[PDB]
């Protein structure tokens, strides 16, 4: 308790001494609070115009315009001590697990010569502004490290004074970017060394674009079994237990010397113990505290969340196989049994599913899993949706399962192979494209990432007749040459090349499920869904509007040309047969 949180606490108390006050009226239950100080501050999401300029049916779809407009009470939620039977299945699986995936990877520091070139080129590191402006300026700052070391050498005592959370289905706890570094020195090898890829997890997709998972659930349907189950957690975050953070942290038991001892004070101090900032308008600062939940940063998230998933969805597979009877408590012959199923046939239960952090697939051997739920809900892995009793339904057809908020298609080319592709709700693409984060962007860098959403439609959403048009329409709209941008980044889009080029680097010749490399010779060659799927996924193709702004495409280019004003443009439009001439 207060040992491990007292240090931190200590020393924000008194930043704030002409403020420090215990409420009466907090809201905390769950959250542990400690009390109070003076502040006074809020990014709301802005239409992106080159993009809404270009697709202007859209302007009188709901599902769209209101995208762009504008749970807390599930943080303050509370999970239960799962029993301990499903505490021996946990750690029995969590011991296997590790070994799994450490037999082919070496744990590793990252250094601060790898976290300095990440931030010189923007990830999602999420750092606070306040002593430097960006993180850019800090990492070169003697400063910065020499308040890094100090930090460090207390990690290091067994101890912490300045990693504490902030908070603001969503909430985002940043740190300062020295707490960011200690965990990326730690942990960040998980990432940086892929330990969740397919080839070193079996389940995971790591480092896997849109345009491999649908093949990674065609070959998950190749496997004999029932069908395939797709159940989301509701606030899988929220129901990360002690248990679970006590599992993740045995992957210290794989590593050495130093790395060991502060891989060990990461989750100890930051994450089995955590210290949150949070603003309340009745505006406080309300200092509080709790042992469970996840508060990494999200690419540890991320990690830890894969592989405690892949736990769980194993213990699930067990269940419906009739590994063990009660989670109330493992005989001595059922541990063993456990044990020998996972030796046995674990690796190939992990190439049963697909797993992306908080999200999976699996397809069982048959539909006992369906009704397999005692374990899953005493783990707090509770599904979103459906009655907490009442069996999963399942899906007998892989183009139907939902994963990474898509569906995918099975798609011949006129030369009879097969592109299995990504696809979602059209008015969901269209409604993300048409919005920006954050203020004072320039027209030219509105324009960039108008022309990162258009490449990435060409590669990935080719085969919806709106998005290849739209697509077309905001190349030529937007200068030739210049760059894609993105302030929050496998992204194949993000270049200069031409995008045919890289269609066929992707499609093709990089594709280890298309046998014959032909290159493909023009965009006419490239296939679209059936046009009543097109309509299904929702496409406009039929309405007057659309009819209209297909027609009109070049003066809606011309607007924007104008807007940009006189600089070097390409006409696309001609790489589809209704314009070619
Ligand atoms: N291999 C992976 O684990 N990722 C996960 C995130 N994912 C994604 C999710 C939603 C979305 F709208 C677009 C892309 C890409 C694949
Ligand atoms: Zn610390
Ligand atoms: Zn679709």
């Amino acid at each position: 308790n207060l040992d491990i949180i007292g240090k931190r606490i200590e020393k924000i108390k008194q930043e704030h001494e002409t403020s420090w006050h215990y409420d009466q009226d907090h809201p905390y239950k769950t959250w542990a609070y400690h009390g109070s100080y003076e502040t006074k501050q809020t990014a709301s999401s802005m239409v992106n115009g080159v993009v809404r300029l270009l697709t202007k049916p859209w302007d009188i779809i709901p599902m769209v315009t209101q995208m762009a407009m504008t749970f807390k009470e599930k943080v303050d939620t509370r999970t239960q001590e799962p029993k301990e039977g499903t505490k021996k299945l946990m750690k029995i699986t969590a011991e296997w697990l590790w070994k799994e995936l450490g037999k082919k990877k070496t744990p590793r520091m990252c250094t601060r010569e790898e976290f300095t070139r990440k931030v010189r080129s923007n990830a999602a590191l999420g750092a606070i502004f306040n002593k430097w402006k960006s993180a850019r300026e800090a990492v070169e700052d003697s400063g910065f490290w020499e308040l890094v070391d100090k930090e460090r050498n207390l990690h290091l005592e067994g101890k912490c004074e300045t990693c504490v959370y902030n908070m603001m289905s969503r909430a985002i706890w940043y740190m300062w970017l020295g707490a960011r570094f200690l965990e990326f020195e730690a942990l960040g090898f998980l990432n940086e060394d892929h330990w969740f890829s397919r080839e070193n997890s079996l389940s995971g997709v790591e480092g896997e674009g849109l345009h491999k998972l649908g093949y990674i659930l065609r070959d998950v349907s190749k496997k004999e079994g029932g069908a395939m189950y797709a159940d989301d957690t509701a606030g899988w975050d929220t129901r990360i237990t002690l248990e679970d953070l006590k599992n993740e942290e045995m992957v210290t038991n794989h590593m050495e010397g130093e790395h060991k001892k502060l891989a060990e004070a990461i989750f100890k101090l930051t994450y089995q113990n955590k210290v949150v900032r949070v603003q309340r308008p009745t505006t406080v600062m309300d200092i509080i505290s709790r042992r469970d939940q996840r508060g990494s940063g999200q690419v540890v998230t991320y990690g830890l969340n894969t592989f405690t998933n892949m736990e769980a969805q194993l213990i699930r597979q067990m269940e419906g196989e009739g590994v063990f009877k009660s989670i109330q408590h493992l005989t001595v012959t059922e541990e063993i049994a456990v044990k020998n199923w996972l030796v046995r046939v674990g690796r190939e239960r992990l190439s049963r599913m697909a797993i992306s952090g908080d999200d999976c697939v699996v397809k069982p051997l048959d539909d006992r899993f369906a009704s397999a739920l005692t374990a899953l809900n005493d783990m707090g892995k509770v599904r979103k949706d459906i009655q907490q009793w009442e069996p999963s339904r399942g899906w007998n057809d892989w183009t139907q399962v939902p994963f990474c908020s898509h569906h995918f298609h099975e798609l011949i080319m006129k030369d009879g192979r097969v592109l299995v592709v990504p696809c979602r709700n059209q008015d969901e693409l269209i409604g993300r494209a048409r919005i920006s984060q954050g203020a004072g962007w320039s027209l030219r860098e509105t324009a960039c990432l108008g022309k990162s959403y258009a490449q990435m439609w060409s590669l990935m959403y080719f085969h919806r007749r709106d998005l290849r048009l739209a697509a077309n329409a905001i190349c030529s709209a937007v200068p030739s040459h210049w760059v894609p941008t993105s302030r929050t980044t496998t992204h194949e889009w993000m270049t200069t090349e031409d995008m045919l080029t890289v269609w066929n680097r992707v499609w093709i010749q990089e594709n280890p499920w298309m046998e014959d490399k032909t290159p493909v010779e023009s965009w006419e060659e490239i296939p679209y869904l059936g046009k009543r799927e097109d309509q299904w996924c929702g496409s406009l193709i039929g309405l007057t509007s659309r009819a209209t702004w297909a027609k009109n495409i070049q003066t809606a280019i011309n607007q924007v040309r104008s807007l940009i004003g006189n600089e070097e443009y390409t006409d696309y439009m001609p790489s589809m047969k209704r314009f070619r001439r």
